[PDB]
């Protein structure tokens, strides 16, 4: 499996956050962090999903797009734009890259299938 | 096909919420609106205890490990930093409303794969 790329600071901060818990994805997230490429932030391409980045998604079956900003738990907003690293979906976004696909439950039934089209700060 | 059931209170609050956030194109909004528009609006009393409503706590079992965990479906005002609340606006959260005990859903596993869970209990 490819390894995720993450800054030293985000690795440290996440390790500590995860250490203090007790979510379903905790162990899987920890396993990614354990084998990650921990580098200077400037070494991580802007196509990689990092903590505090904004991810633009396109629904594969249409032109439709939306954004989510991946954040630490205290930084989540109340208007549908931010998503916690501890949240379902949020925990899986970390270290994905532009072009990657992801899917999750669609309200009312079925699966929302999306592709990452851009990552920004 | 099958309409979900909501209380009058929750139908009303969600409608005002969605009106207030008119410009916020969150994932699955169109689908949640559609589901709300055709929902059957009942008194809280004849929505069964096994149906997920706003402020319900949902207990889940993961199929691979039989670990269990909970999420409480809340309005934006009530999410906290614990990881146990989930907004009606959030991925997964928006799909929980109207589901019932026994229903299965799945979402991404960090590093790849799916976490598939069954709703083991609903509590208000």
């Amino acid at each position: 499996k490819p390894k995720i790329m993450i800054s030293s600071l985000d690795a440290e901060r996440l390790e500590i956050l995860l250490e203090t818990l007790s979510f379903p994805g905790r162990d899987d997230l920890e396993a990614e962090l354990a084998r990650a490429e921990v580098v200077d932030p400037e070494e991580i391409p802007p196509t990689v999903v990092t903590m505090n980045s904004t991810v633009r998604f396109r629904v594969e079956s249409s032109a439709e797009e939306f954004c989510l900003t991946l954040v630490y738990p205290k930084d989540v907003d109340t208007s549908g734009e931010k998503i916690s690293i501890l949240a379902p979906v949020g925990s899986a976004l970390l270290g994905l890259a532009q072009g990657d696909e992801i899917e999750w439950p669609k309200p009312g039934g079925g699966v929302l299938r999306v592709r990452i089209v851009e990552v920004t700060y």
